[PDB]
């Protein structure tokens, strides 16, 4: 089995294949911005720029594809219009001119109107040359925010992990086939595999020392994955002129956007414990919908922990523990890149939330 409607892709997994690198001609003038960011920031051009545009229909975006494409445009438009050059100018209030086109195609996509992590890592990569592999020297973004925001660091490590994890995710009709069909030996291999890909995509997370700064990052780069759900420079939210006459909150960023930590949760069967349960699940908000009915899709799979337990077989018992400890050691490692790259960089919250579910993970093993 596997996807189809869940638009899971063997090889990249949750990111976007060969996602689309040019609109429509009827949106130049949006690409054009885009295109841009990092020289119309720096001069301050940008602001000019949104206000003198006209508004665009969305009709000419005809693919899934073209519209991914159009969101993250949009989205990068968005994110710096509204932060500048971030030292207290904000601005409030979106220009109905690229609010009303971004709501909509916000509603068709069925996310938020704010730059999510399906945007500016799944559909935000390209190959340099498509007759060799997928590793950060063969790979590039599509948009960057500043010169020096180690935007194609941070968003293509976060891509190459997604792509690390798809080799675990398309194991998981085995454990299901399995199951059915009582065939142990088959199982344990599906387990260890998988433990294997969660073992090799911590591997991954390595690279982003050697991409990504933690001053460029903390001070430049999250500036323009900010959102206003909860911050203090838009206490009220957005404001999306010609859309809501009320102002609106989203969120910004969060490795919890992506879906792989989730996935392996549902699969293992790992229960969240505390209230953490409603941020888990407003993260799925931030997800596509075809990830989030994917991971619907899973809890309505027979119980692996359950399976597994009822056997007595303790082959089987030190496989599922393999893989939950590789997930332990996924949010270790996630916890201590929020230590480098904030923590520290905040000295010249977020980590006790973290630590619990790492806890809740943790005590889930079997033996
Ligand atoms: C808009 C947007 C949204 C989302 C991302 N990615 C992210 O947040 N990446 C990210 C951030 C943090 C620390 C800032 C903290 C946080 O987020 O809790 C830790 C780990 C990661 N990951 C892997 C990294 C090794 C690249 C990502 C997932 C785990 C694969 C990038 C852009």
């Amino acid at each position: 089995t596997i996807s189809k409607e869940y638009h899971i892709d063997e090889e990249v997994g949750f990111a976007l294949p060969n996602p689309q690198e040019n609109l429509p001609d009827f949106y130049n003038d949006w690409m054009f911005i885009a295109k841009h960011l990092p020289d119309l920031i720096e001069s301050g051009q940008l602001r000019e720029r949104v206000e003198k545009l006209n508004m665009l229909s969305i009709d000419h975006l005809t693919d899934h594809k073209s519209q991914r494409l159009a969101r993250l445009v949009l989205g990068c438009i968005t994110m710096a219009y509204v932060w500048g050059k971030g030292h207290g100018d904000v601005r409030k209030v979106l220009p109905r001119n690229i609010a009303v086109p971004y709501c909509q195609l916000s509603k068709k996509l069925e996310l938020p109107p704010i730059l999510v992590y399906a945007d500016c890592v799944l559909a935000n990569w390209k190959k340099k040359d498509p007759n060799k592999p997928l590793t950060y020297e063969n790979m590039d973004v599509l948009f960057s925010f500043r010169d020096g925001d180690c935007s194609k660091g941070f968003f293509l490590v976060s891509l190459l992990v997604e792509i690390a994890a798809a080799s675990a995710i398309k194991v998981i009709p085995t454990v299901f086939k399995a199951m059915q069909m009582q065939e142990r030996d088959t199982l344990l291999k599906a387990l260890l595999e998988i433990a294997s890909c969660l073992e090799k995509a911590l591997q991954v997370f390595h690279q982003i020392h050697d991409h990504v700064n933690p001053k460029a990052f903390f001070s430049v780069l999250r500036i323009y994955l900010s959102g206003w759900k909860g911050n203090p420079q838009l206490s009220d939210g957005l404001v999306y002129e010609g859309f809501w006459e009320d102002p609106k909150e989203f969120a910004g960023g969060s490795a919890g956007q992506s879906s792989v930590f989730q996935c392996f949760d549902v699969l293992l069967g790992i229960q969240q414990g505390g209230h953490a349960a409603q941020f888990l699940q407003d993260m799925r908000r931030y997800m596509p919908p075809a990830h989030r009915n994917f991971l619907c899709s899973l809890e309505s799979n027979p119980s692996v922990r359950e399976f597994v337990l009822s056997k007595g077989d303790a082959g089987l018992r030190e496989a599922y523990d393999a893989c939950v400890k590789a997930l332990v050691s996924l949010r270790s490692y996630h916890l201590q890149i929020v230590t480098k790259y904030i923590l520290i960089p905040a000295s010249q919250d977020l980590m006790n939330f973290l630590k619990t579910v790492r806890s809740t993970t943790e005590k889930s093993l079997l033996k």
